């Protein structure tokens, strides 16, 4: 069954999903603010995470104003960060909309399509696979590029099994 | 391919979609306000609409506070309104979330699933089929249950099917 779930996530906290996100599903983070002059991160200004049941970081999205780049990576909870993917020019990805922003993640099975507002920033080839069962938004009150509380909206149960009888 | 399009629809206006909404696609209307004391509609307080290229109301969602009901219907541009599907108790459908609201419509090909926030309020069997080429949000600042501007976000190019054959 297709469904919509809404989660208010405060900076520095995580949430367990009522319905997991799998291939064909969508997850969008909504920020009621956009602070592109928040100062240097430590090293990250803001991070958004998709966790698998086992605790693995399936997708780690990190924004760094001082390096002017958006990082995408994965890792096991007790392991080292894997191969970092980078996309430069943070402001250009949010260009067109001020005072708010949205980050959408499409789970395509083999890759994660990340879209900031209307722009696809990267087709991220997965380094770790599995179902997303938890989300987190990490940042300090002072240096986050997003609002203190971000709202995560998930669209699940989207893929359909179509049986054909001959 | 999959894409996100954002539209900011002021009350009483409509917008053409850059990417049409078809089977497997999703549209969510976001309101920064929830005015359950907006007063009397005439008879509608607010309407959210998915239009076909010929102007047909593929899906008409009308919120009525005084009649305490959310109506779902369809009709051709030059045709009469068809069979209404009703959901009583407007407030109850939005319960749990205050100061704002979210209305999502899934185009499942044969039906339209309408969800208010996290609550699926109806699996509306289509009365008219076709792709959605435009959307509208109609109301007056005076009696709308939503904010003056409603943000509509469409997720398109979504369709994902796994085919299974038997003989
Ligand atoms: C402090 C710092 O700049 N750490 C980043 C840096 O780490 C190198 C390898 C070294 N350990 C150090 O300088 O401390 O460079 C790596 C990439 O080579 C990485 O960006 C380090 O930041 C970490 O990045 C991961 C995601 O890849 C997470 O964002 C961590 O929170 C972050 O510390
Ligand atoms: C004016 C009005 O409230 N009309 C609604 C009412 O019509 C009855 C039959 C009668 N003509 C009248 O009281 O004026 O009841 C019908 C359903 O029986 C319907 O809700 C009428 O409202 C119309 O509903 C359609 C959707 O079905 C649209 O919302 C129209 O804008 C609206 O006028």
């Amino acid at each position: 069954m297709q469904g919509v779930n809404i989660y208010n996530i405060s900076a520095g906290t995580s949430v367990d999903l009522a319905a997991p996100v799998t291939t064909g599903d969508i997850v969008t983070f909504f920020s009621s603010a956009l602070n592109l002059n928040a100062g240097a991160g430590n090293p990250n200004n803001t991070t958004l995470n998709l966790f698998a049941e086992n605790g693995a970081y399936l997708l780690h999205i990190a924004f760094r104003l001082q390096e002017n780049v958006i990082i995408f990576n994965s890792r096991q909870p007790d392991g080292p960060w894997l191969v970092e993917q980078r996309v430069s020019d943070v402001a250009n990805q949010f260009a067109g909309i001020d005072g708010k922003a949205m980050v959408t993640v499409f789970d395509h099975g083999d890759k994660y399509q990340v879209v900031i507002n209307e722009k696809t920033v990267i087709q991220y080839t997965k380094q770790i696979s599995g179902l997303t069962s938890s989300l987190s938004y990490n940042a300090t009150e002072e240096t986050s590029i997003f609002s203190t509380v971000v709202e995560a909206v998930t669209y699940t149960g989207l893929a359909l099994e179509h049986h054909h009888h001959h």
